[PDB]
């Protein structure tokens, strides 16, 4: 009976190395990330990573191949309780947010003109939202010795809270804010929102967080929805793999209570490792697909961007980048490539020649 524990304690203890020498790796690439990848889109990012892992390799630091800080960092109760708050589920969403929630040392940036980061920040935090705009020193003294979580608006007008962001406190823990001396209460948290894309002082204070899409977000949303909607089997391998891995956390959570029961007291785990390696055999077929559904990508880029100059021409074409994400949708929703090809260029030029003249 006890032949099954040993054995799991000893790939346990032979598993330890391995998860060391991943988690240091791992470490590496996560605050890089945080640091050197948070304002360029998706096209010279993967150009980055692929410099980056090439320069690893030359110096050959054992890491994983299949990193990802999502699981690492956020869990699933949390990705779905700030999903809910207004975010979407997309991935540089989710890493960005991770990115936000990441930045104690430095406080976050809130760079959006759409002003959704505020939002979705003031509805996580519910009451303890303050907001203001760029008097306004007794407000955010107020503020400070109340122990509010304050929102400023206006960072382009930004040289008297110096200190307070820098965290200069004073132990008798005081805050010298303008010309009086004030107090902390603890639960302060200070942010910043703009809308206007910055001085050198304020960049070096904060970490960038950008939001604006592109075409790299063009051909990232493509990608998402031909995996989602196109294959099927795509679809059921994807849902398994998610299946197997909120298993194996669940299951691993479960030997963690287990163990703790063993302590206090005083197989499955083989099965569920099998399932994911069976399950994560498919990753070779996602790149195959991907490679083949590539020129598609590439043609809806150049496609938008058309349509996007033709807004040049005149001020009364704009496109819209949900309308495009529709009739992509509904192209397939009622060579299987060059006909799905062929048939999203004719209900684009039929869905969007409606609205334009006749030259």
């Amino acid at each position: 009976s006890l032949t099954f524990e040993k054995e799991r304690w000893l790939n346990t203890t032979k598993q330890f190395s391995k998860t060391s020498q991943e988690l240091i790796g791992n470490c590496i690439i996560s605050s890089i990330y945080e640091t050197y990848f948070g304002h360029l889109n998706e096209r010279e990012r993967g150009d980055m990573l692929v410099i980056l892992k090439r320069l690893l390799g030359k110096f050959a630091v054992k890491y994983d191949v299949n990193y990802r800080f999502i699981d690492y960092l956020v869990t699933l109760d949390e990705k779905m309780k700030w999903l809910e708050c207004g975010l979407d589920k997309n991935d540089y969403f989710l890493e960005n947010m991770s990115i936000v929630m990441n930045s104690q040392d430095a406080v976050p940036f809130l760079l959006d003109p759409s002003s959704h980061m505020i939002t979705v920040i003031s509805n996580y935090y519910g009451n303890k939202t303050v907001l203001l705009s760029f008097g306004f020193v007794k407000r955010l003294e107020n503020a400070v010795r109340f122990g509010s979580v304050v929102i400023i608006q206006d960072g382009e007008f930004f040289p008297i809270i110096s200190r307070l962001i820098s965290r200069e406190f004073n132990h008798a823990v005081t805050v010298e804010i303008g010309d009086h001396e004030v107090d902390v209460s603890g639960d302060f948290k200070l942010f910043i929102h703009s809308c206007d894309p910055i001085p050198i002082f304020l960049r070096s204070r904060v970490r960038l967080v950008h939001f604006v899409t592109n075409k790299e977000s063009i051909e990232t949303r493509i990608f998402d929805i031909t995996l989602t909607e196109e294959n099927a089997e795509m679809q059921r391998k994807r849902e398994d793999l998610i299946k197997l891995n909120t298993e194996y956390r669940l299951k691993l959570k479960n030997l963690e209570k287990r163990l703790l029961e063993e302590l206090n007291n005083s197989k499955e785990a083989m099965n569920i490792e099998k399932k994911l390696s069976e399950s994560e055999e498919f990753f070779p077929q996602f790149d195959n697909l991907v490679e083949e559904y590539s020129i598609i990508g590439k043609h809806s880029v150049k496609i938008f961007s058309m349509l996007e100059k033709f807004g040049q021409f005149h001020w009364f074409y704009g496109i819209s980048i949900g309308q495009f994400l529709s009739c992509f949708k509904r192209v397939f929703i009622k060579t299987r490539v060059d006909e799905i090809l062929w048939l999203l260029y004719q209900e684009v030029y039929c869905q969007f020649s409606t609205a334009l003249d006749k030259k």
